């Protein structure tokens, strides 16, 4: 199962590894917060996302690539 | 199952189902999902697929993991 | 495996994991840069975002990397 990638808002990022788990990036130069999955929409990790204000403030090739660089919060 | 996903215009996604053989179209967040059969021959470059979006005029007015995670929550229209 | 992700207002990226790639388009209707990559050693999303930034790549094959640059021409660099 090939991972799916979407865009949040103007700069944010997140990567769906169906590894299953969920990696979100604010912006470029931020950070990624990763989160296990037993799986939500994107309109509800949208909300999430700023509810939670996930604003920063081994995993798989996809996930390496979006989160190489950056910090790592698991939530 | 290969699938892949994209950008159009401002606020649009896409996901291409190769294995289906299927596109998802959501215009922005809170609108709705445009599902479309594709010919296994004539996949659209994402280029045609644009074009495509603005002729049909895709404004609002079973399916597998990536096409759920986008359209979950809005209204689905065949095409 | 293929990923793909947008790089500032217009741009686009494909990783194709398994044809050891990457193709970058700027804008839609310019051109795609294709790229080798050695697998013990894979750019980061950050990396990459630098490379097309200093570069100023502007522009002046699997399901996902022909689906981003069918209709456009190709750069091998």
């Amino acid at each position: 199962v090939t991972t799916a990638t979407f865009s949040i808002g103007s700069t944010g990022l997140v990567v769906y590894d169906y590894q299953l788990l969920i990696a979100y990036k604010p912006a470029p130069g931020t950070c990624c917060y990763i989160m296990k999955i037993a799986i939500p929409s994107l309109e509800a990790l949208t909300r999430k996302v700023h509810n939670f204000q996930m604003e920063c403030s081994f995993l798989g090739m996809a996930v390496s690539t979006l989160c190489g660089e950056v910090p790592l919060y698991y939530i």
